[PDB]
């Protein structure tokens, strides 16, 4: 590494929380440079219809990925960053001069998160994608010190980011489980195979979504919910907390403090056991009304929320998936999203979205085991995969724990 060993990140070479540095002064200003005959643009995702969008789509179908290629679709992609608070300068791309071809793209988007005892404004940087051509041109360690630079200059200091490889110390490990729903479409497309015990008509009705019992009172959420989805979230993160009760109405707010290494200084907190904070949620996003209404939406192949009405008109449970849309064939893939059982079982929840992604032309389901969702792959239909996101934040302390700790789902 050449560039990751400058930056303030938990390094591969503890058991406390807090800010890494608190230098709300003496960082970067000026924009960087780009090699000559490339310039950046804000990226226009806001027109739907606008050129940038196009050169986003095409640039991201055709060049991100580690064959078969996902295809963030242009709903998708609005959905997932022209987010409630969005900054029009996070969505940064980079473009030839003299033939205007987007060859780069970074973004970040503004979330809330609680990290243990403090709660804050911070990032999420995503979708980081260079030409296949210009790699190895070392251009994207300029794009993340851009997206820095950035992000700093509106007074925010953190950023949570996932990744495949091992970069520096993640703070946690999540492990993709996979569902098959569309045993055919998969087998086909080479995806699955028929175990040389069993036939092709068995290992369908082995992998069946069973709807021999199903929860009544299920439907999509509406603009409506906003308020209901809003306390249900505060009663699900308050259950699972890792802090005292006092603390969570309490809790330090960071952006109050980090423009001076004196105030700063009260988010440290050390750790007696790390055990001690064993299966509660100790990081996670935080959602306003307004969040809400925009994440726990229904749009159609990109975003699933389902909440369960009791007869009272209350809100009592949600499922909510997003959709991928992959081709080789095209194979719709949902993504667990956040889900909340109150008055049924987890694999009860579960088994009610996966006939709702069924229902929509979903051909695999995918979970990681954060939460609680080991609950539901364990012991169950569910296949373990190969896939590891590593969990990292940027200018942070998090002690090393397990999934099941977190409460954050990446795009
Ligand atoms: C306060 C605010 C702070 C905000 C900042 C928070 C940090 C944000 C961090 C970004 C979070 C990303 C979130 C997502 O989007 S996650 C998905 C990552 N993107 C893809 O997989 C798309 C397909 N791949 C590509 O487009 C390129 O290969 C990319 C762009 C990934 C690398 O480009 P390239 O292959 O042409 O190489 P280079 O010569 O230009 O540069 C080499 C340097 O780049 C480091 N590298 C390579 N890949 C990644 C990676 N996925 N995360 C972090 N670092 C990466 C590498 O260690 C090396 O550094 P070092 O070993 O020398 O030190």
């Amino acid at each position: 590494h050449k560039f990751w060993n400058t930056q303030p990140v938990v390094q591969n070479d503890e058991y406390s929380f807090g800010p890494i540095e608190i230098e709300p002064d003496s960082f970067r200003k000026e924009i960087y440079k780009l090699p000559d005959g490339f310039s950046w643009f804000d990226c226009n995702l806001w027109d739907i219809e606008s050129q940038d969008f196009e050169d986003t789509y095409q640039l991201l179908k055709d060049h991100y990925v580690e064959q078969f290629r996902f295809n963030y679709s242009k709903e998708f992609l609005r959905w997932a960053l022209c987010v409630p608070g969005q900054k029009k300068n996070w969505l940064v791309g980079v473009r030839v001069n003299e033939t205007k071809k987007m060859v780069g793209f970074i973004s970040a988007i503004p979330i809330k998160v609680r990290i243990h005892n403090c709660i804050m404004n911070t990032s999420v940087v995503n979708f980081l994608c260079v030409h296949k051509k210009l790699r190895s041109k070392r251009l994207a360690p300029v794009l993340i010190k851009e997206i820095t630079r950035r992000i700093r200059c509106e007074k925010i200091f953190q950023s949570i980011y996932t990744c495949g490889k091992n970069i520096t110390k993640p703070f946690t490990i999540g492990t993709y489980w996979h569902r098959i729903i569309n045993v055919k479409k998969l087998l086909e497309a080479g995806f699955i195979g028929i175990p040389r015990n069993m036939t092709m008509s068995s290992l369908i009705k082995y992998h069946r979504i069973p709807a021999d019992k199903r929860i009544e009172g299920f439907r999509p959420s509406v603009d409506s919910d906003a308020e209901q989805i809003c306390k249900l979230f505060e009663n699900y993160f308050m259950k699972y907390k890792d802090v005292s009760n006092e603390t969570m109405n309490n809790l330090i707010n960071y952006d109050e403090i980090n423009h001076s290494a004196a105030l700063g200084k009260q988010a440290y907190m050390k750790l007696d056991k790390i055990e001690d904070l064993q299966d509660k949620i100790t990081i996670h996003q935080c959602f306003n009304v307004e969040d809400v209404k925009h994440y726990f939406t229904n749009i159609d192949k990109v975003i699933v929320t389902y909440v369960r009405e009791n007869k009272n008109k209350e809100i009592t449970d949600l499922f909510s998936f997003f959709i991928i849309e992959s081709t080789v064939p095209t194979i719709n893939i949902a993504y667990s999203y956040f889900n909340i059982a109150n008055t049924c079982s987890l694999k009860e929840l579960f088994n009610e979205m996966l006939i709702t992604a069924k229902n929509n032309n979903c051909d695999a389901f995918n979970t990681l085991d954060l939460m609680q969702n080991l609950q539901v792959i364990q012991d169950s239909k569910f296949i373990i995969g190969t896939g590891r996101l590593r969990y990292y934040v940027f200018n942070w302390k998090i002690p090393q724990i397990s999934p099941s700790n977190v409460g954050i789902i990446l795009f």
